[PDB]
Protein backbone atom coordinates (compact mmCIF):
# COMPACT_ATOMS: atom_id res chain seq x y z
CA UNK A 1 0.00 0.00 0.00
CA UNK A 2 1.88 3.02 -1.26
CA UNK A 3 -0.67 4.87 1.06
CA UNK A 4 1.46 4.07 3.77
CA UNK A 5 4.46 6.78 4.65
CA UNK A 6 7.27 4.99 6.37
CA UNK A 7 9.74 7.19 8.09
CA UNK A 8 13.64 7.21 7.39
CA UNK A 9 16.59 5.15 9.40
CA UNK A 10 17.48 7.75 12.40
CA UNK A 11 20.59 9.09 11.74
CA UNK A 12 21.62 7.39 15.87
CA UNK A 13 20.26 3.91 16.48
CA UNK A 14 18.66 2.88 18.87
CA UNK A 15 21.25 1.97 21.96
CA UNK A 16 21.70 -1.14 23.89
CA UNK A 17 20.08 -1.15 27.68
CA UNK A 18 17.17 0.27 29.56
CA UNK A 19 16.11 3.92 29.74
CA UNK A 20 17.79 4.46 32.93
CA UNK A 21 21.15 3.09 31.57
CA UNK A 22 20.85 5.74 28.77
CA UNK A 23 20.21 8.63 31.12
CA UNK A 24 22.69 7.63 33.35
CA UNK A 25 25.67 7.28 30.73
CA UNK A 26 24.74 10.85 29.36
CA UNK A 27 24.03 13.00 32.75
CA UNK A 28 27.32 10.92 33.81
CA UNK A 29 29.63 12.22 30.54
CA UNK A 30 27.90 15.55 31.01
CA UNK A 31 28.33 15.84 34.73
CA UNK A 32 31.47 15.39 34.76
CA UNK A 33 32.28 17.97 32.25
CA UNK A 34 30.42 20.05 34.45
CA UNK A 35 27.85 21.05 32.88
CA UNK A 36 24.35 22.58 34.20
CA UNK A 37 20.96 20.17 33.80
CA UNK A 38 18.14 22.62 35.22
CA UNK A 39 17.81 25.94 35.96
CA UNK A 40 14.91 27.83 36.95
CA UNK A 41 14.39 30.71 35.19
CA UNK A 42 12.97 33.09 37.81
CA UNK A 43 14.90 32.23 40.85
CA UNK A 44 18.21 31.71 38.60
CA UNK A 45 18.36 28.43 40.93
CA UNK A 46 20.61 25.82 39.24
CA UNK A 47 21.40 21.66 39.72
CA UNK A 48 24.26 20.85 37.64
CA UNK A 49 24.23 17.46 36.25
CA UNK A 50 26.94 16.01 38.34
CA UNK A 51 24.03 16.63 40.92
CA UNK A 52 21.11 16.15 39.44
CA UNK A 53 22.81 12.56 38.79
CA UNK A 54 24.00 12.19 42.44
CA UNK A 55 20.73 12.75 43.79
CA UNK A 56 18.87 10.26 41.39
CA UNK A 57 21.35 7.53 42.03
CA UNK A 58 21.03 8.17 45.98
CA UNK A 59 16.93 8.47 45.62
CA UNK A 60 17.42 5.14 43.29
CA UNK A 61 19.16 3.38 46.30
CA UNK A 62 16.66 4.77 48.90
CA UNK A 63 13.67 3.45 47.08
CA UNK A 64 15.41 0.03 46.97
CA UNK A 65 16.51 -0.12 50.75
CA UNK A 66 12.71 1.29 51.51
CA UNK A 67 11.50 -2.47 49.67
CA UNK A 68 10.42 -1.45 46.56
CA UNK A 69 10.78 -4.08 43.88
CA UNK A 70 11.63 -3.89 40.04
CA UNK A 71 7.45 -2.97 38.44
CA UNK A 72 6.40 -1.57 42.00
CA UNK A 73 4.85 2.16 41.39
CA UNK A 74 5.72 5.26 42.89
CA UNK A 75 3.73 9.48 41.53
CA UNK A 76 4.79 12.66 41.61
CA UNK A 77 2.26 15.67 42.44
CA UNK A 78 3.43 18.65 41.78
CA UNK A 79 3.82 21.61 38.81
CA UNK A 80 6.67 22.30 37.55
CA UNK A 81 9.96 22.64 39.63
CA UNK A 82 13.65 21.98 38.91
CA UNK A 83 13.14 19.07 41.41
CA UNK A 84 10.35 17.15 38.87
CA UNK A 85 12.80 14.96 37.43
CA UNK A 86 14.65 13.37 39.98
CA UNK A 87 12.09 10.57 41.18
CA UNK A 88 11.19 9.79 37.32
CA UNK A 89 14.99 9.51 36.87
CA UNK A 90 15.68 7.32 39.86
CA UNK A 91 12.48 5.15 38.92
CA UNK A 92 13.93 4.52 35.87
CA UNK A 93 17.20 3.80 37.09
CA UNK A 94 15.72 0.95 39.52
CA UNK A 95 12.71 -0.66 37.20
CA UNK A 96 9.90 0.96 39.35
CA UNK A 97 7.25 2.69 37.03
CA UNK A 98 6.82 6.05 37.93
CA UNK A 99 3.18 7.56 37.56
CA UNK A 100 3.39 11.95 37.33
CA UNK A 101 0.90 14.26 38.14
CA UNK A 102 0.24 17.92 38.42
CA UNK A 103 -0.48 19.72 41.44
CA UNK A 104 -3.57 21.65 39.05
CA UNK A 105 -5.20 18.51 38.86
CA UNK A 106 -8.54 18.91 40.07
CA UNK A 107 -9.17 15.95 43.41
CA UNK A 108 -11.92 14.71 41.05
CA UNK A 109 -8.58 14.28 38.29
CA UNK A 110 -6.23 13.23 40.90
CA UNK A 111 -8.12 11.06 43.06
CA UNK A 112 -9.10 9.10 39.64
CA UNK A 113 -5.84 8.74 38.62
CA UNK A 114 -3.57 8.04 41.56
CA UNK A 115 -6.47 5.46 42.35
CA UNK A 116 -5.47 3.77 39.23
CA UNK A 117 -1.40 3.93 39.52
CA UNK A 118 -1.57 2.99 42.97
CA UNK A 119 1.41 4.43 43.89
CA UNK A 120 3.25 3.37 47.36
CA UNK A 121 4.58 6.73 47.50
CA UNK A 122 3.81 10.34 46.23
CA UNK A 123 6.50 12.79 45.80
CA UNK A 124 3.98 15.85 46.22
CA UNK A 125 5.30 19.72 46.11
CA UNK A 126 4.53 21.44 48.97
CA UNK A 127 1.54 22.97 47.10
CA UNK A 128 0.01 19.83 46.03
CA UNK A 129 0.41 18.07 49.69
CA UNK A 130 -2.77 19.34 50.68
CA UNK A 131 -4.22 17.54 47.45
CA UNK A 132 -2.43 14.36 48.14
CA UNK A 133 -4.01 14.04 52.06
CA UNK A 134 -7.10 14.63 50.25
CA UNK A 135 -6.58 11.51 47.91
CA UNK A 136 -4.62 9.57 50.48
CA UNK A 137 -7.95 9.50 51.95
CA UNK A 138 -9.43 7.20 49.20
CA UNK A 139 -6.67 5.17 47.95
CA UNK A 140 -5.93 4.16 51.05
CA UNK A 141 -2.72 2.33 49.84
CA UNK A 142 -0.32 5.13 49.76
CA UNK A 143 2.00 4.57 52.77
CA UNK A 144 4.18 7.43 52.40
CA UNK A 145 4.59 11.24 51.16
CA UNK A 146 7.77 13.26 50.10
CA UNK A 147 8.04 16.52 50.28
CA UNK A 148 9.77 17.50 46.67
CA UNK A 149 10.82 20.80 46.33
CA UNK A 150 11.80 21.69 50.10
CA UNK A 151 15.06 21.82 51.45
CA UNK A 152 13.85 20.97 55.04
CA UNK A 153 11.24 18.89 56.40
CA UNK A 154 7.75 20.55 55.56
CA UNK A 155 4.15 19.79 57.78
CA UNK A 156 5.41 16.71 59.36
CA UNK A 157 6.46 15.39 56.20
CA UNK A 158 10.24 14.09 55.32
CA UNK A 159 11.43 16.22 52.55
CA UNK A 160 13.37 14.44 49.56
CA UNK A 161 16.90 14.69 50.97
CA UNK A 162 15.43 13.79 54.24
CA UNK A 163 13.61 10.70 53.03
CA UNK A 164 17.25 9.92 51.35
CA UNK A 165 19.15 10.19 54.06
CA UNK A 166 16.98 8.04 56.23
CA UNK A 167 17.22 5.31 53.23
CA UNK A 168 20.45 4.82 52.78
CA UNK A 169 24.09 4.14 54.48
CA UNK A 170 26.13 7.57 56.08
CA UNK A 171 28.94 8.33 52.87
CA UNK A 172 26.75 6.27 50.58
CA UNK A 173 28.46 6.67 47.15
CA UNK A 174 26.85 7.50 43.78
CA UNK A 175 29.14 6.58 41.76
CA UNK A 176 28.91 2.58 42.82
CA UNK A 177 25.31 2.24 42.40
CA UNK A 178 24.04 0.18 39.47
CA UNK A 179 21.13 0.83 37.40
CA UNK A 180 18.83 -2.36 36.68
CA UNK A 181 18.62 -4.09 33.61
CA UNK A 182 14.99 -5.04 33.05
CA UNK A 183 13.03 -6.59 29.74
CA UNK A 184 12.98 -3.37 27.36
CA UNK A 185 9.91 -3.95 25.66
CA UNK A 186 7.88 -5.13 28.62
CA UNK A 187 8.73 -3.08 31.63
CA UNK A 188 6.45 -0.02 32.80
CA UNK A 189 8.57 3.12 32.73
CA UNK A 190 5.91 5.72 32.81
CA UNK A 191 1.98 5.88 33.20
CA UNK A 192 1.19 8.78 32.11
CA UNK A 193 -1.92 10.74 31.76
CA UNK A 194 -3.33 12.96 28.51
CA UNK A 195 -5.01 16.44 28.85
CA UNK A 196 -8.09 17.78 27.16
CA UNK A 197 -9.81 14.24 27.68
CA UNK A 198 -13.67 14.39 27.69
CA UNK A 199 -13.57 11.81 30.56
CA UNK A 200 -11.67 10.70 33.65
CA UNK A 201 -7.62 10.20 32.99
CA UNK A 202 -6.81 6.86 31.78
CA UNK A 203 -3.46 5.47 33.03
CA UNK A 204 -1.13 5.08 29.83
CA UNK A 205 1.58 2.70 30.32
CA UNK A 206 4.99 3.72 28.48
CA UNK A 207 7.79 1.21 28.57
CA UNK A 208 11.71 1.15 27.88
CA UNK A 209 11.41 0.66 24.47
CA UNK A 210 9.33 3.22 24.24
CA UNK A 211 11.67 5.59 25.25
CA UNK A 212 14.87 4.55 24.26
CA UNK A 213 13.15 5.00 20.94
CA UNK A 214 12.39 8.94 22.01
CA UNK A 215 16.33 9.01 22.76
CA UNK A 216 17.23 8.43 18.81
CA UNK A 217 14.60 11.26 18.12
CA UNK A 218 15.55 13.84 20.72
CA UNK A 219 19.10 13.86 19.22
CA UNK A 220 18.58 13.49 15.89
CA UNK A 221 19.98 15.83 13.42
CA UNK A 222 16.82 15.83 11.28
CA UNK A 223 14.00 15.14 14.14
CA UNK A 224 15.71 16.52 17.18
CA UNK A 225 18.22 18.77 18.52
CA UNK A 226 21.54 17.56 18.36
CA UNK A 227 24.17 17.19 21.19
CA UNK A 228 25.50 20.15 22.42
CA UNK A 229 26.41 20.09 26.22
CA UNK A 230 25.74 23.54 27.75
CA UNK A 231 23.74 25.15 24.94
CA UNK A 232 20.19 26.45 26.93
CA UNK A 233 16.60 25.68 25.51
CA UNK A 234 13.36 27.24 27.16
CA UNK A 235 11.09 25.09 27.98
CA UNK A 236 7.24 26.04 29.16
CA UNK A 237 5.69 22.72 28.88
CA UNK A 238 3.70 20.34 31.73
CA UNK A 239 6.42 18.24 32.87
CA UNK A 240 4.16 15.42 34.36
CA UNK A 241 2.67 15.49 30.98
CA UNK A 242 4.29 13.83 27.59
CA UNK A 243 4.81 16.80 25.93
CA UNK A 244 7.31 18.06 28.92
CA UNK A 245 8.66 15.31 30.08
CA UNK A 246 9.89 13.69 26.95
CA UNK A 247 11.33 16.87 25.36
CA UNK A 248 13.12 17.33 28.66
CA UNK A 249 14.13 13.78 29.23
CA UNK A 250 15.73 14.13 25.21
CA UNK A 251 17.12 17.42 26.92
CA UNK A 252 19.15 15.98 29.20
CA UNK A 253 20.45 12.76 26.87
CA UNK A 254 21.37 16.29 24.30
CA UNK A 255 23.39 17.53 27.75
CA UNK A 256 21.37 20.98 27.32
CA UNK A 257 20.68 23.24 29.89
CA UNK A 258 17.14 23.47 30.79
CA UNK A 259 16.11 26.32 31.49
CA UNK A 260 11.90 26.03 33.16
CA UNK A 261 10.01 28.96 33.05
CA UNK A 262 6.93 29.19 34.57
CA UNK A 263 6.18 32.31 34.48
CA UNK A 264 4.83 34.04 30.74
CA UNK A 265 4.82 37.36 31.36
CA UNK A 266 6.30 38.86 28.13
CA UNK A 267 9.39 40.68 30.14
CA UNK A 268 10.03 37.57 32.14
CA UNK A 269 9.53 35.30 28.96
CA UNK A 270 12.08 37.69 27.00
CA UNK A 271 14.59 38.37 29.86
CA UNK A 272 14.87 34.66 29.90
CA UNK A 273 15.59 34.14 26.20
CA UNK A 274 18.01 36.60 26.57
CA UNK A 275 19.66 36.01 30.07
CA UNK A 276 20.05 32.26 29.61
CA UNK A 277 21.28 32.86 25.74
CA UNK A 278 18.32 30.00 25.26
CA UNK A 279 18.99 28.70 21.23
CA UNK A 280 15.72 27.14 21.40
CA UNK A 281 12.04 26.75 22.61
CA UNK A 282 8.59 24.85 21.89
CA UNK A 283 5.96 26.83 22.73
CA UNK A 284 1.81 26.51 22.75
CA UNK A 285 -0.06 28.33 20.44
CA UNK A 286 -1.18 30.86 23.06
CA UNK A 287 2.39 31.85 23.67
CA UNK A 288 3.11 32.72 20.18
CA UNK A 289 0.15 35.50 20.46
CA UNK A 290 2.36 36.89 23.30
CA UNK A 291 5.64 37.28 20.83
CA UNK A 292 3.09 38.62 17.83
CA UNK A 293 2.15 41.54 19.65
CA UNK A 294 5.75 42.27 21.72
CA UNK A 295 6.26 46.13 21.71
CA UNK A 296 10.12 44.69 23.85
CA UNK A 297 11.23 42.52 21.71
CA UNK A 298 14.10 45.54 20.42
CA UNK A 299 14.87 45.62 23.96
CA UNK A 300 16.31 42.34 24.17
CA UNK A 301 19.71 40.44 22.79
CA UNK A 302 17.57 37.77 21.13
CA UNK A 303 20.10 37.02 19.13
CA UNK A 304 20.95 33.19 20.16
CA UNK A 305 17.16 32.21 19.93
CA UNK A 306 17.59 30.17 16.41
CA UNK A 307 14.35 28.09 16.61
CA UNK A 308 11.09 28.15 17.59
CA UNK A 309 8.88 25.15 17.63
CA UNK A 310 5.27 24.22 18.93
CA UNK A 311 3.13 21.43 19.61
CA UNK A 312 0.38 20.24 21.82
CA UNK A 313 -2.74 21.72 19.86
CA UNK A 314 -3.14 23.54 16.99
CA UNK A 315 -1.41 26.68 15.56
CA UNK A 316 -2.90 29.42 13.35
CA UNK A 317 0.03 29.35 10.05
CA UNK A 318 -0.77 32.39 10.05
CA UNK A 319 0.21 33.60 13.81
CA UNK A 320 3.41 31.07 13.29
CA UNK A 321 4.82 32.93 10.15
CA UNK A 322 4.41 36.59 11.60
CA UNK A 323 6.34 35.04 15.02
CA UNK A 324 9.31 33.70 12.91
CA UNK A 325 9.09 36.83 10.72
CA UNK A 326 10.11 39.18 13.92
CA UNK A 327 12.77 36.52 14.65
CA UNK A 328 13.79 36.06 11.46
CA UNK A 329 13.61 32.69 11.33
CA UNK A 330 13.09 30.65 7.94
CA UNK A 331 9.38 29.22 10.56
CA UNK A 332 8.19 27.93 13.00
CA UNK A 333 8.91 23.96 13.80
CA UNK A 334 6.48 21.44 14.79
CA UNK A 335 5.79 18.21 16.95
CA UNK A 336 2.61 16.38 17.08
CA UNK A 337 2.17 13.89 19.03
CA UNK A 338 -0.14 11.82 21.75
CA UNK A 339 0.82 10.63 25.15
CA UNK A 340 -0.56 6.86 23.52
CA UNK A 341 2.39 7.53 21.77
CA UNK A 342 5.28 8.64 24.08
CA UNK A 343 6.16 11.75 21.89
CA UNK A 344 6.06 13.29 18.71
CA UNK A 345 5.64 10.96 15.70
CA UNK A 346 5.37 13.76 13.19
CA UNK A 347 7.86 16.42 13.43
CA UNK A 348 9.01 19.23 11.13
CA UNK A 349 12.25 17.75 9.52
CA UNK A 350 15.37 20.14 9.72
CA UNK A 351 16.32 21.38 5.67
CA UNK A 352 12.52 20.31 4.64
CA UNK A 353 10.18 23.19 5.15
CA UNK A 354 6.85 23.29 3.81
CA UNK A 355 4.37 26.60 5.14
CA UNK A 356 1.86 25.19 7.74
CA UNK A 357 2.83 22.01 7.83
CA UNK A 358 2.83 19.49 10.96
CA UNK A 359 6.02 17.89 9.57
CA UNK A 360 6.92 14.23 8.61
CA UNK A 361 7.01 10.62 9.82
CA UNK A 362 9.87 10.21 12.59
CA UNK A 363 12.29 7.64 12.04
CA UNK A 364 10.86 3.86 12.78
CA UNK A 365 7.58 4.84 12.25
CA UNK A 366 4.60 5.05 10.08
CA UNK A 367 1.59 6.65 9.81
CA UNK A 368 -1.44 6.87 6.91
CA UNK A 369 -4.53 8.62 6.35
CA UNK A 370 -8.01 7.07 6.65
CA UNK A 371 -11.28 7.37 5.09
CA UNK A 372 -13.55 8.02 7.97
CA UNK A 373 -15.98 5.54 6.95
CA UNK A 374 -14.23 3.22 5.38
CA UNK A 375 -11.40 3.08 7.04
CA UNK A 376 -9.63 2.67 3.79
CA UNK A 377 -5.87 4.35 3.35
CA UNK A 378 -6.34 7.75 1.30
CA UNK A 379 -3.72 9.06 -1.28
CA UNK A 380 -2.12 12.54 -0.57
CA UNK A 381 -4.59 15.98 -0.47
CA UNK A 382 -7.28 13.78 1.48
CA UNK A 383 -8.79 14.29 4.86
CA UNK A 384 -9.07 11.64 6.85
CA UNK A 385 -7.98 10.14 10.34
CA UNK A 386 -4.32 10.03 10.67
CA UNK A 387 -3.10 6.41 11.80
CA UNK A 388 0.39 5.65 13.43
CA UNK A 389 2.38 2.37 14.12
CA UNK A 390 5.94 2.29 15.46
CA UNK A 391 7.95 1.62 18.52
CA UNK A 392 6.89 4.30 20.69
CA UNK A 393 2.98 2.66 20.83
CA UNK A 394 2.38 2.35 24.61
CA UNK A 395 2.03 -0.53 26.19
CA UNK A 396 -1.47 -0.33 26.40
CA UNK A 397 -3.99 1.61 29.50
CA UNK A 398 -3.65 0.34 33.11
CA UNK A 399 -6.42 -2.11 33.99
CA UNK A 400 -8.91 -0.58 30.86
CA UNK A 401 -8.68 -3.27 27.63
CA UNK A 402 -11.41 -2.08 25.83
CA UNK A 403 -10.16 1.31 25.58
CA UNK A 404 -6.74 -0.24 24.55
CA UNK A 405 -9.24 -2.13 22.05
CA UNK A 406 -10.58 0.75 20.60
CA UNK A 407 -7.57 2.90 20.02
CA UNK A 408 -5.37 0.53 18.27
CA UNK A 409 -7.18 -1.83 15.71
CA UNK A 410 -6.23 -5.54 14.99
CA UNK A 411 -3.58 -4.92 12.57
CA UNK A 412 -1.53 -2.41 15.27
CA UNK A 413 -2.59 1.11 14.08
CA UNK A 414 -3.39 3.26 16.76
CA UNK A 415 -6.52 5.53 15.68
CA UNK A 416 -5.51 8.79 16.81
CA UNK A 417 -8.60 10.67 16.66
CA UNK A 418 -7.01 13.52 15.03
CA UNK A 419 -8.02 14.48 11.14
CA UNK A 420 -5.58 15.41 8.59
CA UNK A 421 -3.69 14.77 5.57
CA UNK A 422 -0.35 14.85 3.79
CA UNK A 423 0.44 16.65 0.63
CA UNK A 424 2.73 15.14 -2.60
CA UNK A 425 5.83 15.32 -0.88
CA UNK A 426 5.00 13.58 2.43
CA UNK A 427 4.38 16.36 4.86
CA UNK A 428 1.43 16.07 7.70
CA UNK A 429 -0.63 18.73 8.22
CA UNK A 430 -2.91 17.64 11.49
CA UNK A 431 -6.14 20.06 11.15
CA UNK A 432 -8.54 19.35 14.55
CA UNK A 433 -9.28 16.31 16.80
CA UNK A 434 -12.64 14.25 14.75
CA UNK A 435 -14.82 15.05 18.15
CA UNK A 436 -14.75 18.68 17.97
CA UNK A 437 -15.91 18.78 14.36
CA UNK A 438 -18.90 20.91 13.85
CA UNK A 439 -21.63 18.85 12.19
CA UNK A 440 -23.31 21.88 10.60
CA UNK A 441 -25.70 20.22 7.99
CA UNK A 442 -23.68 18.06 5.99
CA UNK A 443 -20.40 19.89 6.25
CA UNK A 444 -17.44 18.97 9.24
CA UNK A 445 -16.47 22.28 10.33
CA UNK A 446 -12.93 22.17 12.41
CA UNK A 447 -12.94 24.81 14.93
CA UNK A 448 -9.42 25.59 14.43
CA UNK A 449 -9.29 26.85 11.35
CA UNK A 450 -12.06 29.58 12.82
CA UNK A 451 -10.06 29.87 15.68
CA UNK A 452 -7.00 30.64 13.63
CA UNK A 453 -9.28 33.75 11.55
CA UNK A 454 -9.93 35.06 14.98
CA UNK A 455 -6.63 35.16 16.76
CA UNK A 456 -5.03 36.90 13.83
CA UNK A 457 -7.54 39.50 14.48
CA UNK A 458 -5.38 42.19 16.51
CA UNK A 459 -8.27 42.96 19.25
CA UNK A 460 -8.47 39.38 20.31
CA UNK A 461 -6.61 37.52 22.21
CA UNK A 462 -7.66 34.42 22.42
CA UNK A 463 -10.30 32.05 20.86
CA UNK A 464 -12.16 28.55 21.04
CA UNK A 465 -14.94 27.58 18.60
CA UNK A 466 -17.54 24.72 19.15
CA UNK A 467 -21.00 23.66 18.01
CA UNK A 468 -24.36 25.27 19.44
CA UNK A 469 -27.39 22.80 18.89
CA UNK A 470 -29.53 23.66 16.41
CA UNK A 471 -32.94 21.62 14.94
CA UNK A 472 -32.61 22.51 11.86
CA UNK A 473 -28.89 22.34 10.80
CA UNK A 474 -27.48 19.85 13.77
CA UNK A 475 -24.49 22.16 15.13
CA UNK A 476 -23.69 26.28 14.62
CA UNK A 477 -20.44 27.46 14.94
CA UNK A 478 -19.99 29.32 17.48
CA UNK A 479 -16.99 31.64 19.35
CA UNK A 480 -15.53 32.82 23.06
CA UNK A 481 -13.04 35.39 22.62
CA UNK A 482 -11.17 37.04 24.68
CA UNK A 483 -10.61 40.89 23.76
CA UNK A 484 -7.05 42.03 23.87
CA UNK A 485 -6.93 45.26 26.72
CA UNK A 486 -8.47 48.63 26.20
CA UNK A 487 -9.66 46.92 22.83
CA UNK A 488 -13.97 45.88 22.22
CA UNK A 489 -15.95 44.32 19.36
CA UNK A 490 -19.58 43.39 19.74
CA UNK A 491 -20.37 40.31 18.48
CA UNK A 492 -21.72 41.77 15.06
CA UNK A 493 -18.06 42.85 14.47
CA UNK A 494 -16.74 39.67 15.31
CA UNK A 495 -19.31 37.69 13.39
CA UNK A 496 -18.77 39.87 10.34
CA UNK A 497 -15.30 40.04 10.30
CA UNK A 498 -15.41 36.48 10.62
CA UNK A 499 -17.43 36.30 7.46
CA UNK A 500 -15.27 38.46 5.45
CA UNK A 501 -12.63 35.59 5.63
CA UNK A 502 -14.37 32.70 6.15
CA UNK A 503 -17.08 30.20 3.74
CA UNK A 504 -20.46 30.51 4.07
CA UNK A 505 -20.67 27.22 5.98
CA UNK A 506 -18.10 28.61 8.69
CA UNK A 507 -20.00 31.51 9.93
CA UNK A 508 -20.42 31.81 13.52
CA UNK A 509 -24.19 31.62 13.43
CA UNK A 510 -24.11 30.32 16.91
CA UNK A 511 -23.09 33.85 17.83
CA UNK A 512 -20.06 34.87 19.98
CA UNK A 513 -19.60 35.34 24.01
CA UNK A 514 -17.15 37.45 25.75
CA UNK A 515 -14.95 35.82 28.79
CA UNK A 516 -11.88 36.38 30.62
CA UNK A 517 -10.65 33.01 29.60
CA UNK A 518 -10.98 30.64 27.18
CA UNK A 519 -11.44 27.04 28.80
CA UNK A 520 -8.52 24.76 27.75
CA UNK A 521 -6.64 22.37 28.90
CA UNK A 522 -3.15 21.47 30.45
CA UNK A 523 -1.41 21.68 26.98
CA UNK A 524 -3.49 24.64 25.25
CA UNK A 525 -6.38 21.89 23.29
CA UNK A 526 -10.03 23.74 23.77
CA UNK A 527 -12.52 22.29 26.05
CA UNK A 528 -15.76 22.17 23.75
CA UNK A 529 -17.92 21.22 26.34
CA UNK A 530 -17.44 24.25 28.32
CA UNK A 531 -17.61 26.57 25.28
CA UNK A 532 -20.76 24.61 24.15
CA UNK A 533 -22.12 25.70 27.97
CA UNK A 534 -20.83 28.93 27.65
CA UNK A 535 -22.29 30.05 24.15
CA UNK A 536 -25.62 27.74 26.00
CA UNK A 537 -26.01 30.94 28.19
CA UNK A 538 -27.63 34.31 27.06
CA UNK A 539 -26.24 37.10 27.07
N1 LIG B 1 1.32 19.80 16.67
C1 LIG B 1 0.01 19.57 16.92
N2 LIG B 1 -0.96 20.10 16.16
C2 LIG B 1 -2.27 19.90 16.39
N3 LIG B 1 -2.73 19.14 17.39
C3 LIG B 1 -1.85 18.56 18.21
C4 LIG B 1 -0.42 18.74 18.03
N4 LIG B 1 0.22 18.03 18.95
C5 LIG B 1 -0.73 17.45 19.70
N5 LIG B 1 -1.98 17.75 19.25
C6 LIG B 1 -3.31 17.34 19.76
O1 LIG B 1 -3.12 16.78 21.06
C7 LIG B 1 -3.63 15.44 21.08
C8 LIG B 1 -2.83 14.59 22.02
O2 LIG B 1 -2.98 15.14 23.33
S1 LIG B 1 -2.10 14.48 24.49
O3 LIG B 1 -2.52 13.10 24.65
O4 LIG B 1 -2.38 15.28 25.62
N6 LIG B 1 -0.57 14.45 24.10
C9 LIG B 1 0.04 15.43 23.44
O5 LIG B 1 -0.44 16.52 23.13
C10 LIG B 1 1.50 15.23 23.26
C11 LIG B 1 2.18 14.14 23.79
S2 LIG B 1 3.83 14.21 23.40
C12 LIG B 1 3.51 15.64 22.54
C13 LIG B 1 4.57 16.39 21.77
N7 LIG B 1 5.86 16.11 22.00
C14 LIG B 1 6.67 16.93 21.28
C15 LIG B 1 8.05 16.95 21.14
C16 LIG B 1 8.67 17.92 20.36
C17 LIG B 1 7.92 18.90 19.72
O6 LIG B 1 8.58 19.84 18.97
C18 LIG B 1 6.52 18.92 19.81
C19 LIG B 1 5.85 17.95 20.58
S3 LIG B 1 4.21 17.78 20.86
N8 LIG B 1 2.26 16.08 22.55
C20 LIG B 1 -3.53 14.98 19.64
O7 LIG B 1 -4.39 13.85 19.39
C21 LIG B 1 -3.92 16.25 18.89
O8 LIG B 1 -5.35 16.41 18.92
CL1 LIG C 1 -5.19 20.16 26.63
CL1 LIG D 1 -6.39 18.96 31.03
Amino acid sequence: DENIVVGPKPFYPIEEGSAGTQLRKYMERYAKLGAIAFTNAVTGVDYSYAEYLEKSCCLGKALQNYGLVVDGRIALCSENCEEFFIPVIAGLFIGVGVAPTNEIYTLRELVHSLGISKPTIVFSSKKGLDKVITVQKTVTTIKTIVILDSKVDYRGYQCLDTFIKRNTPPGFQASSFKTVEVDRKEQVALIMNSSGSTGLPKGVQLTHENIVTRFSHARDPIYGNQVSPGTAVLTVVPFHHGFGMFTTLGYLICGFRVVMLTKFDEETFLKTLQDYKCTSVILVPTLFAILNKSELLNKYDLSNLVEIASGGAPLSKEVGEAVARRFNLPGVRQGYGLTETTSAIIITPEGDDKPGASGKVVPLFKAKVIDLDTKKSLGPNRRGEVCVKGPMLMKGYVNNPEATKELIDEEGWLHTGDIGYYDEEKHFFIVDRLKSLIKYKGYQVPPAELESVLLQHPSIFDAGVAGVPDPVAGELPGAVVVLESGKNMTEKEVMDYVASQVSNAKRLRGGVRFVDEVPKGLTGKIDGRAIREILKKPV
